[PDB]
């Protein structure tokens, strides 16, 4: 599913992302835009053999099981395919675990390079929230 910007904002807000660990809604929408272009079905393979999955591009090295990342962990306790669903619940739940792990949203490379220190509120502007 390819989300609308406001549609996703509303979805994330409902799932308890707004201000989660201090990160305003705009940060999550920004991260999603640049990680996956709001596409739940986005996948990207990394040099190390791991794969990133879904709207927030969560990585199979630590967070989910895809059966093909030797010596990886499954800290979210889910198959990586569950991160590709039209229902963002699994991705949200897992992102909450990642952002609580000490490094905040810095775990998302696109957030750090393209959202951090920017006017992220702009990503939810005009939305009925
Ligand atoms: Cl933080
Ligand atoms: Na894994």
């Amino acid at each position: 599913k390819v989300f609308g910007r406001c549609e996703l904002a509303a979805a994330m807000k409902r799932h308890g992302l707004d201000n989660y660990r201090g990160y305003s809604l705009g940060n999550w929408v920004c991260a999603a835009k640049f990680e996956s272009n709001f596409n739940t079905q986005a996948t990207n393979r990394n040099t190390d053999g791991s794969t990133d999955y879904g709207i927030l591009q969560i990585n199979s090295r630590w967070w989910c099981n895809d059966g093909r990342t030797p010596g990886s962990r499954n800290l979210c306790n889910i198959p990586c395919s569950a991160l590709l669903s039209s229902d963002i619940t699994a991705s949200v739940n897992c992102a909450k675990k990642i952002v609580s792990d000490g490094n905040g949203m810095n775990a998302w490379v696109a957030w750090r390079n393209r959202c951090k220190g920017t006017d992220v509120q702009a990503w939810i502007r005009g939305c009925r929230l």
